[PDB]
């Protein structure tokens, strides 16, 4: 698209629409762009000495990229909720993109006095990485994506990644790109940029939790017919005389009852509790900590495999790196206090993925023998088996949305660990630019690099809008299902909402499992 | 429709479906039929002595009718909750019912033992007096609906109604309506009946909460441009000196504020509280409650004009009469206390219809001068004013359904009081009896009545399905709206279900405004 | 895990009751939960019928497969018969794998 100089290349839209089956989900967005280190590329790399755990080399790139891979840049509380209350599931479809009524204006700090003016004429320039050449760095749970609040005015994140390194320093078949090496658009304003996506079938995220569970499953009224090992010994006068019999099990028996499916599989987390008191004093914050590791470097282990975070009765506990911790609007950086944050929970698996801090189960050591006890040792670690079946962790409005499947040999079950939607090519990178505006060159020719450009930034608006499906619910569970409500009492402020100040602030995590379906 | 012995003149069909503009809900149970009055028709009457305000003439009849004037003999908790979770509103559009599967059995009581048979040729006869030529008598809140839980097996009602009396006796114009005067349809096993009817245009049953209230209505940020009176006198060095000044409402002024309508009408209820405590010790039961009165008999005002049953913060309160109240699965019939039953409460109101307990306002009585202070008297009943605005009482999903408004010269706004759907037409009554069977008569001739019948009752199951229309919501509300949830913590009986010994309960009254619509 | 054919959507489960006959109720009303039903139950019979597709052998394995046989030797009573009392019985369990492939 094109036009003029007074002339909206856009309107504004921000709707929501629910159509039984499908649902748009449409917003729009004021936003910002500085220029980023200068207008050079500029190669980047850990701290010599800093920990071998955490070194790194790469490149930070003047240019600045889009996103919106968090549920709530499309998702209003209110609308959120309709979905989470009365759908078995859903799934995004596709999408439609455009940014427009760009603006560049160009600061004059003359002396102890800036003064901010339009430069009509200079441009800034947009291009989508389509074909996926470009490190794919969305997904990493990072954050500059779009204002949950519609009213808000946000900043553009500078686009970096990361190669090969051996410690602190390059390694060759590290890659270095370049992002003037694609065919960028350029617009100017009176210009836009539109583009559209669509998804790939992809599995509608389970928002539902389980009435029954793994074991709890058979029905009580009547007993199996096959035998299970009741007692080993017998009495014989005072003393045993090792005699095995079998029964069949019933109700009553369960425990030992014979089955068809195992829990999801495990990898151990600490356990940590709410409570300060419980919590052993000392740092094993990173030494106790479940990870693993590549090249020598021990990596932690974050959202672990998805895995029930706590036992019944047991809401004050959670694994270490276990379960997703979003912050309290305005929380700080580093070591915030406990109080400054939310938990997410994820009591709702229970039923079909093991409990992240406690083991799998228990498997037999050695081969017993009239002078030889049973022997038998708990297992921490066990990777997926025949017949097992589990769940994948809950999404949370304000948690990511998607992530990209990485281009290997081979994958298993994708369903990003983080939780949301594995897309193996999910909505491609969309970068942006200032082209330089060279201030003032000398008479006298100079083949030196550019270096003395006029002072710029851009701003403009962007929206998106994505169609997502739906699979709608149908239990013919008798009693009230749960949902998700907001309190009745009376409160200072409301949830969702802006205080006194204007401050938007998302109150609580939201999750999605509450209708339910059986197992 | 007709058949064989042999053969299920009909199927079970008690299923629910949504269409998203519609939903259907079906529902069928089995049921029982005695022989009422040993066949006759009996008249009745009030108890000579007993109190005038309680005296009656009427009769009763062998007819016993049929009833699902109660939501949950269609709505199941869960189903329920999905309408009143996410409509605005909703109202009947159709029916269709059908007996079927009718059985005639005969009991024989041989000394000390019974023995129950099938009587198959004897017959069982229906009439739906679809021409209302029969004193209308569901809507009248009696007890003989369906059963909510389907499972449950029930006893049919019996038809008695009530015509003019002086005192405990008759007076001429009070009418004699003979039920064998209609032509009733016969059946026979194997044979079934069906009919159907339509709803008349009526108003959606408003499901929502009102988010804004009358008085703060208008935007705070501006002040009104109409003036009002501020003061009246003025300091005068020592002494005041009357002299009335005018100021503009603003926020800090609101309360003075210029408006454009009224809260509903209302009519004055006791308050009592559900502390024991509080509440004045002595019978005030009947004495102190709000009542009106015909023809010298004062009767009680139960289900008052719709209003609100407390201010902020006194849910621990109520009208005497003002509200709706269930008993708790059990409770017996009389005097039973506070514990066995469920207060419905009408908070959510507020918004529009007065206070029940408190007055509605209060106008000025005197005209003041010089000497002469200004007068004013609190008003504790108003009538319908222009300009006035109101809700009606909500629903419960346990609650009356519909009622038929009187055939009068003048009606006003007929939403029954007790709550529900004001038909002009309603569902007509439909009745059954079992043809007597006249038991072994003498070999010798005799005119008189024949008061010899075989002993003998009927059963067979009945089917009623209704289409309900629905309003969908529709609000730009951000933040979330409240829900009707299930409480999550563990308990030792799932709500809406059967204990221990197989007994269904409804714990709690659910009503229909959660969803919150701007006033 | 107990072996057998994993289904998605396995064959319905099939449910049957016999609706309840309310014994004698009383001439004056009561809307109480029936509770007074006549004694009885129900029979007769039922048929079940299953096509089931094979994959029939095809080795080149010139010495002989092993075989599911019942053994040659007299015996008091017939394997997968009624006794004297006439009780039918399975004296084994009998699997499946017999035909020999190569992996």
């Amino acid at each position: 698209g094109a036009d003029g100089v007074g002339n909206s290349s856009g309107n504004w839209h921000c709707d929501s629409t629910w159509m039984g089956d499908r649902v748009i989900t449409t917003s729009t967005r004021t936003w910002a762009l500085p220029t980023y280190n200068n207008h050079l590329y500029k190669q980047i790399s850990s701290q010599s000495g800093a920990s071998n755990d955490n070194h790194y080399f790469g490149y930070s790139t003047p240019w600045g990229y889009f996103d919106f891979n968090r549920f709530h840049c499309h998702f209003s509380p209110r609308d959120w909720q309709r979905l989470i209350n009365n759908n078995w599931g859903f799934r995004p479809k596709r999408l439609n993109f455009k940014l427009f009524n760009i603006q560049v204006k160009e600061v004059t700090q003359n002396d102890g006095t800036t003064t901010i003016a339009n430069n009509l004429t200079s441009t800034v320039q947009v291009f989508t990485d389509s074909e996926y050449q470009l490190p794919y760095v969305l997904g990493s749970a990072h954050q500059g994506c779009l204002p949950p609040f519609p009213a808000d005015v946000f900043m553009v994140p500078q686009y970096g990644y990361l190669t090969l390194n051996n410690g602190s320093q390059a390694v060759g078949r590290s890659s270095f790109y370049c992002l003037e090496y694609f065919p960028s658009q350029m617009l100017r304003t009176g210009n836009n940029f539109t583009f559209s996506y669509t998804f790939e079938d992809v599995p509608f995220h389970s928002s539902y939790a389980h009435s029954q569970s793994l074991d709890r499953l058979m029905n009580p009224l009547i007993d199996q017919y096959l035998y299970y090992l009741s007692r080993t010994n017998t009495p014989s006068g005072t003393t045993t005389q090792s005699r095995l019999q079998f029964s069949q099990a019933g109700a009553s028996d369960i425990r030992d009852q014979s089955r068809n499916w195992l829990p999801g599989p495990c990898y151990r987390q600490q356990r940590v509790s709410k409570t300060s008191a419980d919590n052993n004093n000392s740092e094993y914050s990173w030494t106790g900590a479940t990870k693993y590791h590549l090249n020598g470097r021990d990596s932690l282990v974050n959202p672990g495999p998805a895995m029930a975070s706590h036992k019944d009765d047991e809401e004050k506990f959670f694994p270490q790196s276990g379960v997703l911790i979003f912050g309290k609007q305005g929380s700080e950086k580093t070591n915030v206090d406990i109080e400054k944050v939310m938990i997410t929970d994820e009591e709702e698996i229970r039923t079909t993925n093991p409990v992240a801090t406690e083991q799998y189960g228990s498997v037999s050591t050695n081969l017993q023998r009239g002078n030889r006890q049973a022997a038998t040792a708990d297992v921490n670690t066990q990777g997926v088996l025949p017949g097992m079946v589990w769940q994948d962790r809950d999404v949370y409005l304000q948690g990511p949305i998607w992530a990209k499947i990485p281009h290997t040999d081979g994958h298993f079950h994708p369903s990003p660990l983080m939780g949301g939607f594995g897309l193996k090519h999910p909505p491609p990178q969309i970068l942006i630019k200032n082209t330089p505006v060279p201030a003032n060159p000398s008479t006298t020719f100079s083949a030196a690099k550019f270096a003395s450009f006029i002072t710029q930034y851009s701003t403009g608006q962007v929206s998106v809008e994505i169609e997502w499906e739906l699979q709608k619910e149908n239990s013919k569970r008798w009693n009230p299902e749960i949902q998700y409500t907001s309190n009745y009492n009376k409160s200072v402020n409301v949830d969702f909402t802006v205080d006194t100040n204007g401050v938007y602030s998302e109150p609580r995590p939201i999750g999605t499992r509450y209708l339910t379906r059986n197992l």
